[PDB]
């Protein structure tokens, strides 16, 4: 008795995902569409390019919360009750939104997320490792399979969230995602009493009595630190929303910058993938409610071809691993993640920006960049949550440079800026 060939450990581990993952991804598929409607109704006093800068700083504050997770759950409060506890904080980020609030509400929402998500997503993943003994076959075969969960409710998301909002409004489709988290949260609340080992209860390496000092004055020192700068800012006159936006951009950049200061290419190659695919929950997503030809159903279906295409690759790159240079798996997988933006420069090139377009254009886009993350995820996961949070704070500031105007420039220069570094890895590797 298995979960497909798993221990059944993975059941609870696979679904809590699952459902973390749709509340994720439910929100993400209208939130920008959102914050477009509260603009449009005068409730928000923002350019319709800085509520996409909040999109990707958004995301890059989610994995950048998601870096030092692990620590927080190994060294002071358990695996397990990060999970749990990570999952009501998500719950509740999804319900300030649900409620009859307007922009005032999506402030907290951003922050219930953030630490939330920073305290289950690493967790579940280390959760789903104590399953396996230290030298197990399965334990590959047991991640991918968990990984499919994760698509599988990244992909059901928008279908259901954003269908929801089209017939009955934004907050009860906020609702869903709250619910859906919550669904999550009963399964491994129950789910994890039967099979989990009562071990991960609790932190794994307890902070020693003498490391409790230098780690309260190591974020003491930090967060005074950041809330220098703030002061700093308001007293100049940088006090508004794109100077914050600024601002994370920085720390999100400046991390990895110091951490190499105290494989460049490889982390660099990662951040400019990471940047160009976490883009078509923005930037697509944009193209898609305002140049695609889609009348017959919600626009916000179209951000589950991305789990969708993760779905249908998987089986097919199980066999060319079995059928047959880690460098050279990011210089082509970012080649095609520029291939992808060289196809949006097309219709627009073709046809004009006034008009609309065919949704195979966005079809063939993320065939394109999908079949570029199928060679990135095979080549610490901290970092893997850096890399891909620096990929976010670089699209807060280049997402912005996105129009109607500067459509087909804009696929066009990244595109090809791209597809050029992917190359010069091949020369360097
Ligand atoms: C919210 C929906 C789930 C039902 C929970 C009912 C109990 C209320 C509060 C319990 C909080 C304690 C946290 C439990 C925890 O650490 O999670 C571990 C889980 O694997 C099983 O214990
Ligand atoms: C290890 C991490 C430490 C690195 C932190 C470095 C931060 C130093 C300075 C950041 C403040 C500048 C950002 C604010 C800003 O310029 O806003 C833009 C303003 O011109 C918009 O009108
Ligand atoms: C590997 C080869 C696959 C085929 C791809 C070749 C096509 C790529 C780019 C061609 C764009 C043509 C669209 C029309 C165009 O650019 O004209 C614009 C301009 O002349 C009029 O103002
Ligand atoms: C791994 C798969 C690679 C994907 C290749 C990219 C696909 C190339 C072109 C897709 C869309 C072409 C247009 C189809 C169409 O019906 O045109 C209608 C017209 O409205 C065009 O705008
Ligand atoms: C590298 C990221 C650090 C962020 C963590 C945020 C938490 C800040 C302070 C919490 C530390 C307090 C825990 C101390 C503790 O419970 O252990 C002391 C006992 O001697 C051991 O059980
Ligand atoms: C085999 C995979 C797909 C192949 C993709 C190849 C596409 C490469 C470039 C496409 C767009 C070329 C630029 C067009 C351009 O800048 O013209 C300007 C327009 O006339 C208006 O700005
Ligand atoms: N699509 C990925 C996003 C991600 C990238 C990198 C690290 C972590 C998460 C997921 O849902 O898991």
């Amino acid at each position: 008795k298995t979960f497909f060939g798993q221990p059944l450990g993975l059941s609870t581990l696979f679904m809590t995902e699952m459902w973390e993952r749709f509340s994720y991804y439910g929100m993400r598929a209208i939130l920008l569409y959102y914050m477009w409607f509260l603009i449009s109704t005068g409730d928000l006093h923002i350019t319709r390019a800085t509520a996409a800068s909040i999109m990707a700083i958004y995301a890059s504050m989610v994995y950048l919360s998601g870096t030092i997770g692990g620590f927080v759950a190994d060294r002071i409060i358990g695996a397990r009750p990060a999970v749990f506890w990570g999952g009501v904080l998500i719950m509740l980020g999804h319900i300030v939104l649900a409620l009859p609030f307007g922009a005032s509400a999506l402030f907290g929402s951003i922050i219930l997320i953030i630490i939330g998500t920073g305290f289950l997503k690493p967790n579940v993943s280390t959760l789903v490792g104590t399953l396996y003994d230290e030298h197990d076959r399965r334990r590959d075969a047991g991640f991918s399979i968990f990984v499919f969960g994760i698509n599988l409710g990244a992909f059901i998301a928008p279908l259901i969230v954003g269908a929801a909002q089209e017939a009955a409004g934004y907050h009860v489709a906020f609702s869903l995602a709250a619910i859906g988290m919550f669904i999550g949260l009963l399964v491994y609340y129950f789910g994890g009493k039967k099979t989990l080992d009562p071990h991960y209860l609790r932190p794994t390496d307890p902070l020693a009595p003498e490391e409790v000092k230098p780690l309260l004055v190591k974020v003491s020192l930090a967060v005074a630190g950041f809330i220098a700068i703030i002061v700093v800012m308001n007293l100049v006159g940088w006090n508004s929303l794109p100077a914050y936006i600024n601002l994370l951009t920085i720390v999100a950049i400046a991390i990895p910058v110091f951490y190499f200061a105290w494989y460049i290419p490889l982390f660099i190659a990662a951040v400019l993938f990471w940047a160009i695919e976490e883009q078509g929950s923005v930037v697509l997503a944009t193209f898609a409610a305002e140049r695609v030809d889609s009348s017959w159903f919600p626009v916000s279906w179209f951000q589950s071809l991305n789990p969708l295409f993760i779905m249908l690759y998987t089986p097919f790159f199980a066999w060319l691993w079995t059928a047959w240079s880690s460098p050279t798996k990011f210089a082509v997988g970012l080649m095609f993640a520029g291939l992808s933006f060289l196809l949006m420069a097309i219709p627009g090139a073709l046809y004009g920006t006034s008009g609309k377009v065919s949704p195979l254009w966005l079809v063939g886009s993320w065939a394109l960049v999908i079949l570029g993350e199928m060679l990135i995820s095979p080549v610490m996961m901290s970092m893997w949550f850096l890399s891909s949070s620096v990929g976010s704070a670089l699209n807060a500031q280049l997402v912005t440079l996105y129009n109607a105007k500067s459509e087909v420039a804009y696929f066009s220069y990244f595109g090809l800026g791209s597809v050029v570094l992917g190359i010069v890895l091949v020369f360097l590797s």
